């Protein structure tokens, strides 16, 4: 009841500031080509998803004060995708955004060559594919169950089997996997940026180096802290059919809410760690 409705308020507030951040992150990185670099170009899929996903909170949020479903099984489908999309979405454009600095400090001569923003858009389109080959799936079975209490939105599947064969194919090509490219990636670049006195040569080019793949890893990082905790829940629960309880349901809320959450969290990383993102979050703001 009043714990109910203090969670709706908090899903509204995370909902409306997240919504605002990620907009206000598209905005900002489609303002200006100066700020069309390589990693701006995955900095714009990441915020586009974290966008995505929060859009649809308030109708993921007012079941909980009538455990019903009237907005359509059609937007059903729609929110179910939208919730597997984010995972793929994001944890690939963080990879691919690993991947990219590993390319510009140790491969400095084929890094300009290779990472063209046209390379990058196209590093967004396959990412992109690779999650719809996952997602796809999703919405095609998504459909709302017909309750006799009331009307309710569910996956279903022909379902033992495809359900658990879902979940493998997400833990494994969209958390382990990138998470494996991400490490490789910068166990080198950090062994790179010491062993090498300066490595762009201009010492302003070096610190802005050091400083923008110090932000891809401080996001990938915050990303994993958000994420880990729901992919390992889901795992668990089914691996080990943890019954109900009090305590699993508040950290089954809390996971879900701190994924959720991330996509605002987003925009205060960008405005805390970038010279540009904060000196535009005032400019576009006045
Ligand atoms: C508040 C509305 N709600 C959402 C859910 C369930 N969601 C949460 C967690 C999931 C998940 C995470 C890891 C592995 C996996 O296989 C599935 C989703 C795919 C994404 C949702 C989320 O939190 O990420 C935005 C989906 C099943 C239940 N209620």
């Amino acid at each position: 009841m009043i714990t109910a409705i203090t969670i709706m308020a908090l899903y509204s507030i995370v909902c409306v500031v997240g919504l605002f951040g990620n907009f206000l992150v598209m905005y900002v990185i489609v303002r200006y080509t100066k700020m069309k670099t390589a990693t701006n170009i995955y900095i714009f899929n990441l915020a586009l998803a974290d966008a995505l996903a929060t859009s649809t909170l308030p109708f993921q949020s007012v079941n909980y004060l009538m455990g019903t479903w009237p907005f359509g099984t059609i937007l059903c489908k729609i929110v179910i995708s939208i919730d597997y999309y984010n995972m793929f979405t994001s944890i690939f454009t963080l990879c691919t955004m690993s991947v990219d600095r590993y390319i510009a400090v140790c491969h400095p001569v084929k890094a300009l060559d290779f990472r063209t923003p046209r390379n990058a858009k196209i590093i967004n389109v396959c990412n992109w594919i690779l999650s719809s080959a996952i997602g796809l799936p999703v919405m095609f079975m998504a459909t709302t169950k017909y309750r006799q209490g009331s009307i309710d939105c569910t996956l279903t599947f022909s379902t033992w089997y495809w359900e658990n064969l879902l979940k493998i194919c997400v833990f494994i090509f969209a958390f382990i996997m990138p998470v494996l490219i991400i490490t490789v990636c910068y166990g080198l670049m950090i062994l790179r940026l010491k062993s090498v006195r300066l490595l762009s040569g201009s010492r302003e080019k070096d610190r802005n180096l050091r400083r923008i793949t110090r932000m891809v890893l401080v996001v990938v990082a915050v990303f994993i802290v958000c994420w880990t905790p729901i992919h390992i829940y889901v795992i668990i629960k089914a691996l080990v059919t943890i019954p109900e309880t009090t305590f699993q349901t508040v950290s089954w809320h809390f996971c879900i809410a701190l994924g959720y959450t991330n996509s605002c969290l987003n925009p205060v990383l960008y405005a805390f760690l970038d010279e540009n993102f904060k000196r535009c979050f005032r400019e576009f703001c006045i």
